[PDB]
């Protein structure tokens, strides 16, 4: 008798950006002035979601356990697991499976940076579904990279495609997923798609055929970047450098996120400055102990 | 007995950026695919706004009469007026003054440039409030450059300061102004700064000592971007390029603008595709007749 | 003595809207209009009489913008070109410019940059004979005039815009030519596209063995401002060199006062009007700094 | 016979936290690890035997990605630097790899791209004597070994990071020298920032007159990855340049190449492991291209 948990998967993007990721994960390398997997755990972060499972191959765990720890100076817990071999997104809740226990859960990849406004609030109605997966489709120059959602004229989603060399709308699924309890058994049966991987576009299929995939427009005055090639990533330095030096802000800052969660108070967050004070960063969590910022 | 208008303020910036203007108003430089005044502009545009007057200098007039008529192809109707002498940001309203007439009105900078989320909505918050003045304050690193706003510990805006050498907040004054029937007559009785000019902070200073002024947060969300320098401006044309690449959707395409407001039909949108069939930009318009973007 | 042309022509709809109001040779790269580009292009190969050849609206704007040329040493005409017809066509229309001088041509939006680049064009100049032509290793040599090479490294083809190009190796936009270049330009027909092609007098150039194709090594930048994407590139690009070396790249004012044309006074005069900003403070700091 | 050593160390906490799980060194400019660009740097200078110092944490690393260099005809040796002490500790962590031959060391995070890059190397690798450094242009010299010159053109002083340069002529990260440079860095005092200068070290061969200081022209761009803001410049950098011409810079793979220290059938083997990306096929493409 019985009486939401994060995932980052942040593992092998395999020989694809060789030679510039062969020393290291692509999610360790910087955008702009901050590891790419500050992005996405901001993310997570501000979903409201403290317990993480960072998912990394066997050989960069101890390089994110590095950088991260285990969550405490940011009012966080972390886990980690490896994934031997790079066997697919939904590999994640079975990897991850002790991890989620009986929990809700959210996953999000480890190389995708989002920004906008009402952000939160647009996180908040996918974490606040407690029932069913919740996704984002946006519209993308090249959605046959992606997985692709059809709607018909009411603006339902009918069909989600990995893919296609013809997709049926501009409209990509975003490496963002949020998921009730079913989501480990509903993994646990999925077979190989032909190229060896377990696909997360087959997960959120089961849940659009029982009727439970809400699909929300991320829309076009979002920017969700591309980090798939050297140019992209490129872009995405650049972008995040403008937004920052225009406003005196930075996005995905780790430590202000958890300060305005309140999951760490004014002393915390002043010792976290310390070690950086000679630098930037350290100077901008320093400045956000006095300034009132709406 | 008796029983909204848009400016656009695209005159001289002087000297400033000279060399690079001197063959060519700054607001007809390109913001990486289209002219630079197409972005304030479709901020008009997206505020409801179809009655708008476009004041440059003498020299340029027919260069934006050339680019953009009378304004009916996207269903507009658009006026021009020159500034013979650059004498200051308020001027607008004394030269729009016939314009203007017993009309609400809306001036905006022919070089700044906005993106974000519900855009549409905020602009919307400020054309609705019939009575007082509407302003925006976004947080700058450099606030000195701008007007800056002062609030208490409530959020109530107290003060307005023009390029304070020791600003008292970073909230600098977007060059968006939404305006009652008062701002002739404000306009009228202001007396030059010592540098020569009519400042728009003693018109906003105005509205704010009458208990008139309501002062939104444009939150970090939202970009509003930097056409100051030659720096500023190619990060502005390499932000909008990324959006752009990114999405296969444009920002501040003013024929796609009036076609969601229903001022076009899709007969006269394809008609102003023809003409552009062979660039991206055409092919663009084109796109819009048939595919539903949400 | 050999006169100097820039072709700073129509290209057409294109680019539109960006260039609805204004000829892409009068917008900014960076910091300066386009055309100071080409035109220090030409002042650094020693070249002081130069026309100026542009659609008819914009002639008024490059004119305004360029004066006679006096202020810097220079002697600047100015002629039209009333139909993109082809670049072939600067030769006819600069023919009474040209008279019985040497010549070059330099299209209007094409940038250059790199080390001795100054003997690179002296060398292509000083040779009385002939043509001299730069070919440049790119991406994308079916947008160019292509040159194709035998195993000895000779040029032995060229060709315009080829569905199948024969090397990566695209001709680039400066042409140095004998006296011969107007009475061959006199003579071409219209090619299928309906143009007057640069590539066919380079041709006639070649059948004679009297065209030189000098490589454009890969250590210099010939940028791209084709596209949209490009001309942004090409403004990051001379960004990016100015800022680090506070130095700037084709200040037409700097080569004048470099090749002796001003004087110091002169130099301190151009500085004046734009003294509030950067280029004018540039223009200052070029009267006291030894830069080698 | 000329040695070659890499310094790769620690920027201590100046780029954190980008830099806090791996040194600069090993992150990407565009499509490559940074340190592709001064190994090649070396490589293209006719550099073989080379010593790659870095962070004990990181020497793995650096380990791993590089090998021996056989693969790319080179011979590759590491060494660790315990602490961010001095440039000049290079010469002591590489005395017994030096022994008594020549060397040369580059700057692990130093970009050079330029026409005839590899003649100005050249001609600093043959002066068998004396020490050979680079003086370049900047915007900020107070940042770097600033160099002054005599009216006659003449290097009359050298100074760490001035309050008040001297000239905006700032010593670049790569420097050639004789057999003496191990006995004047074991005679090094620590400076009053706490470390042993590499600008201590060529002021000796200054003073003794055996500083040969050559210009870098302008025309050369040696790039900034020292800021958040230069990293990515100079990613924007390479990556117009690579795009632009569907040739990269600073490939070593091309570089052993073209410098015979490979052949056709090794690149084959190289390129075999990337094929399905852009890396490999470019190697694939330079089997059967000629490039000038
Ligand atoms: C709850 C505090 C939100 C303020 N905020 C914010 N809105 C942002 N954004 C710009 S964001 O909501 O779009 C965002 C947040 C986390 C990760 C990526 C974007 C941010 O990066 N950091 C912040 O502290
Ligand atoms: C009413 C149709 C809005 C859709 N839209 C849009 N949201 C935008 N934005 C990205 S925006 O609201 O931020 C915007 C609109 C006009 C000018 C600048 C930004 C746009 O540029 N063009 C559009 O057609
Ligand atoms: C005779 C003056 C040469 C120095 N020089 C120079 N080398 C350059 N270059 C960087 S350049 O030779 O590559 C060049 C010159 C004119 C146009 C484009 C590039 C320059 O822009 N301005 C200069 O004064
Ligand atoms: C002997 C091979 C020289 C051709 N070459 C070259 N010039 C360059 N350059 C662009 S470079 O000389 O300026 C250079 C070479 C190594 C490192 C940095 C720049 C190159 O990157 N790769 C090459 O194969
Ligand atoms: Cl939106
Ligand atoms: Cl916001
Ligand atoms: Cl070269
Ligand atoms: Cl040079």
């Amino acid at each position: 008798h019985h009486h939401r948990k994060g995932i980052i998967l942040a593992g092998g993007s395999g020989t694809r950006l060789h030679p510039a990721t062969l020393a290291i994960s692509k999610q360790l390398l910087p955008v702009y002035d901050k590891p790419m997997i500050y992005y996405p755990l901001s993310t997570l972060m501000l979903a409201g979601i403290r317990e993480i499972l960072i998912i990394s191959t066997p050989q960069d765990t101890p390089r994110f356990q590095q950088l991260l720890g285990d969550g405490s100076n940011w009012g966080l817990d972390l886990q980690y697991a490896v994934q031997p071999s790079p066997d697919g997104l939904a590999q994640a809740f079975l990897i991850g499976e002790s991890f989620i226990g009986n929990d809700l859960s959210a996953l999000v990849l480890g190389d995708n940076l989002y920004y906008g406004h009402d952000f939160h609030e647009l996180l908040g109605s996918a974490s606040q579904r407690q029932t069913g997966a919740s996704v984002f489709a946006y519209h993308v120059l090249d959605p046959e990279r992606y997985g692709v959602v059809e709607f018909d004229q009411g603006g339902k989603a009918i069909s989600l495609e990995e893919k296609p060399l013809e997709p049926k709308s501009n409209y990509a699924v975003t490496g963002l997923y949020f998921y009730d309890q079913q989501v480990v058994d509903i993994a646990r049966d999925l077979k190989p798609s032909p190229r060896g991987e377990l696909e997360i576009t087959d997960v959120n299929r089961a849940y659009l055929e029982r009727g439970q995939l809400s699909v929300e427009i991320m829309g076009r005055g979002y920017a969700w970047l591309d980090t798939g090639t050297h140019d992209s990533l490129l872009e995405a330095g650049q972008f995040i450098a403008t937004l920052e030096n225009r406003q005196g802000l930075k996005v995905a800052c780790p430590e202000e996120i958890a300060y305005r969660q309140k999951w760490i108070d004014a002393a915390q967050l002043e010792k976290l400055a310390a070690p950086l004070a000679k630098n930037g960063y350290g100077q901008y969590l320093k400045r956000l102990l006095t300034e009132t910022v709406y």
